[PDB]
């Protein structure tokens, strides 16, 4: 029988307004690699990001940004022409590339089909200011200032120490001269460059003072998530993926202080589940799709500016797998974002969740839309548990409800949201949406989503 709650809408009880740019992904800077693929011909890549949204942020960065090198000199080579660079794993150094000027023309006209912003990384780890500033005069040249949100000096700085490009004395002091001396010749050349950092964690030896020192020359502060902790904790399970994350709102708090205390906004700049490319069996299936809707909404209630979602070739986290040759898909990550997608920006509103101890993983969000409608967004992430919400505080006639469903939550595969699957380059459209039952009442399956629309 299922666990029956209470939801009781609030809408007085006003929240952060969701910014029409909120949604994003994130790629390898090794990617640009290969012109083809950030290219105005990319139809099909283009189009799933379309259907995720009319605005967002295509973040190029990660750890291959730390291995690749601009030259205004080169044309792409035959091997550069079909290179796929999934998330970096790490363990190693990744190989050399080079970023041509063909590629950041390419760029330039793929960003003209999506509508999204970018972010831009540079390559302070193993490159020089000089060719910094080179990169980034190009890119501002090419992309220009309208839809060049911020470049980044480095990812993950505060593992540089652990991973070959600095040594193990690398503090914040060092990184701050670093990051002062690529700042300063980039400023020379462009004028106008907005940053963003430090694309780290919220952590105290590097985040806080990084927006401490550099308040005045960033635009908003950029802070990395994944759900997986330290290496040394249990394996991953989807389990563990569904239950609260204490460190997640620890440092979601930290960087709702630092923006109290300095005026930056923060934006998630690099998230996915599980890291090192994601987790077999985890970050691949169905319950990576709840987790990611369920983030969506709880980062933009705690004031977040937006997000982007690390991913690239066939990585297991990705949300969109594929390459220009072989086509893309949408992996089921995508249709956690996608029921973020259909539910649009708006404002929050209060939505207290009551008698729900026993079934104690779901989360709801209320939403008034842009265009003046409600909508409540509910992740049921028991995995055994169906439950019946009874909702009050809503004074529409009616609604409708769209269903985030697979038959399993470890299920690679037979993801739907609406009654049906993303096509070819994002194509999609709901087929079955079918009527809510003051006082609505709805059934949602153990490890299921769903969004209500009122009337």
């Amino acid at each position: 029988s299922p666990v029956r709650v209470g939801l009781s809408v609030d809408a007085s009880a006003l929240g952060h307004t969701i910014p029409p740019d909120y949604t994003g992904l994130s790629y390898e800077q090794a990617q640009m690699a290969n012109p083809n693929y950030f290219s105005g011909a990319n139809t099909q890549l283009a189009g799933f990001l379309r259907t995720l949204g009319r605005q967002g942020v295509l973040r190029i960065g990660g750890n291959t940004s730390e291995y690749t090198f601009w030259n205004r000199h080169a044309k792409p080579t035959a091997a550069d022409e079909h290179l796929a660079a999934g998330p970096d794993k790490g363990h190693h150094a990744a190989a050399r590339e080079v970023i041509t000027p063909e590629a950041v023309n390419n760029l330039s006209e793929f960003l003209d089909k999506t509508g999204w912003k970018l972010i831009y990384g540079l390559n302070l780890g193993k490159g020089t200011p000089e060719n910094a500033a080179d990169e980034a005069a190009y890119v501002m040249e090419t992309i220009g200032a309208d839809r060049l949100l911020a470049f980044q000096l480095g990812n993950e700085p505060d593992l540089f120490y652990r991973n070959g490009i600095r040594p193990a004395s690398y503090d914040f002091a060092a990184y701050a001269g670093d990051w002062q001396r690529f700042f300063t010749a980039i400023r020379k050349r462009v004028p106008n460059a907005p940053f963003a950092g430090p694309d780290t964690a919220y952590n105290t030896k590097w985040l806080v003072p990084f927006a401490d020192k550099f308040k005045h020359d960033v635009k908003f502060i950029s802070s990395h998530y994944y759900a997986e902790g330290p290496p040394t904790d249990p394996s991953m399970t989807i389990e563990r993926l569904m239950k609260p994350n204490p460190r997640l709102l620890g440092e979601t708090a930290g960087l709702k202080q630092v923006e109290a205390d300095t005026g930056l906004p923060f934006r998630l700049t690099e998230t996915n589940s599980c890291y090192q490319g994601g987790k077999q069996g985890v970050s691949d299936t169905f319950a990576a799709a709840l987790w990611a809707g369920d983030l969506m909404y709880q980062q933009a209630a705690a004031g977040s500016t937006g997000i982007n979602f690390h991913g690239g070739g066939y990585g297991w986290y990705t949300p969109v797998a594929g390459t220009p040759e072989d086509g893309f898909i949408a992996r089921p990550e995508y249709y956690g974002m996608l029921l973020f997608a259909q539910a649009g920006a708006g404002q929050l509103l209060g939505a207290k969740l009551t008698d729900n101890s026993a079934a104690p993983l779901l989360t709801a969000y209320a939403l008034r839309g842009t265009d003046g409608r409600t909508r409540i967004a509910l992740f049921n992430k028991n995995l055994d548990a169906d439950v019946e919400v009874a909702i009050s505080g809503v004074a529409s006639p009616s609604g409708t409800v769209l269903r985030l469903e697979a038959p399993r939550a470890d299920d690679t595969t037979d993801v739907t949201f609406g009654g049906a699957p993303v096509g070819a380059s994002g194509s999609w459209s709901p087929l079955v949406q079918e009527y809510v039952p003051g006082q609505f009442v709805l059934h949602m399956r153990k490890a299921s989503g769903a969004l209500l629309e009122f009337a």
